[PDB]
């Protein structure tokens, strides 16, 4: 018969994903994280497939694909994806459960970036890469490997730009992702959906919300913040778009940037990141890229 599903034997619940439950399983021995979804996630199911089959997109700071499979128990069809497993979990979970070092900060900081520059950056060849824009960046979905590095999950909701037709591989809505990290041209309807730029910029921007929930965790001589979601402060728990837009579009807040940051040299890198990922105008946002080469000077230096 098949290969992967047949074989692997589901041992924890993990959790929900946007559609489709997380599993602990055991794969000949080794552990896999495996995704369920039902018959009718069809459409789910297969696009997050596609985007994880895409040539090229093996990248450490990505998640390790294994396999999309079918699994009948007897009565009902189960559509699987099978990947690496990660003790750990969630950036979220991990940052919640634990400070990290100035050293611990970047790992997961340049991680985050070189997974991203390598989603977006286009591969041209005959084994060729698309540009992927991930449309719901936030610590929920990228994972925390347990050498300390981070690696993207969640890419169900990506789209892939062929750079010679000009071309996005879906018809894309408006206000897919998590309201919480929508960037505000998302928030205020403006952002153009035929130019595919813009959903990096889209990207960048809550990459920089992801480098603040990282940095208020990072105990230099005591001191730490505890652990926060961006807008705590200013938002409810599950908050509108209506909610959103006032915060971001018509205030111009970026979550506060506390004071004992100006110390530390690397705390105010990271800083000037976070400032250089919030800005309106998406066209002023940095690079993945630029943001990769910042924190590998960072990571290459101070003794
Ligand atoms: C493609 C694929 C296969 C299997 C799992 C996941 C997946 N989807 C998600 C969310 C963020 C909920 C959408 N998380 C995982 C996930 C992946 C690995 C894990 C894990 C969860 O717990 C520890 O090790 N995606």
């Amino acid at each position: 018969g098949g290969t992967i599903a047949r074989t692997i034997v589901l041992q924890e619940s993990i959790g929900k994903g946007r559609f489709g439950e997380v599993w602990r399983g055991k794969w000949r021995g080794e552990e896999v994280a495996v995704k369920i979804f039902s018959s009718r996630e069809e459409r789910s199911w297969f696009r997050e497939a596609e985007i994880y089959q895409t040539v090229m997109l093996r990248h450490e700071n990505i998640l390790g694909f294994i396999a999309a499979d079918n699994k009948d128990n007897g009565t009902w069809t189960q559509l699987w994806l099978v990947s690496d497993y990660h003790e750990h979990g969630s950036l979220f979970d991990y940052l919640n459960r634990y400070t990290v070092t100035v050293e611990g900060m970047i790992k997961l900081a340049l991680s985050t970036a070189s997974g991203l520059a390598h989603l977006h950056m286009e591969i041209v060849g005959t084994q060729g890469k698309p540009a992927i824009a991930h449309r719901d960046l936030k610590s929920k979905n990228i994972l925390v490997k347990k050498n300390g590095t981070c690696c993207i999950a969640d890419l169900g909701l990506a789209v892939r730009h062929d750079s010679a037709t000009d071309t996005i591989d879906i018809a894309p809505n408006h206000r897919v992702g998590t309201k919480r990290y929508m960037a505000p041209e998302v928030l205020d309807d403006s952002i153009n959906m035929k130019h595919f730029e813009s959903f990096k910029r889209a990207d960048i921007y809550a990459m920089g919300l992801v480098f603040w929930e990282i940095a208020r965790r990072c105990s230099i001589g005591g001191i730490h913040e505890d652990y926060q979601l961006p807008y705590y402060d200013l938002v409810p728990s599950d908050p509108s778009v209506e909610e959103m837009r006032k915060v971001v579009c018509e205030q111009k807040l970026r979550p506060n940037i506390p004071n004992r940051w100006q110390s530390c040299e690397a705390l105010r890198v990271m800083a000037k990141i976070m400032r250089e990922c919030w800005y309106a105008n998406g066209a002023a946002r940095l690079t993945a890229l630029r943001i990769k080469k910042t924190l590998s000077q960072l990571s290459q230096q101070e003794g």
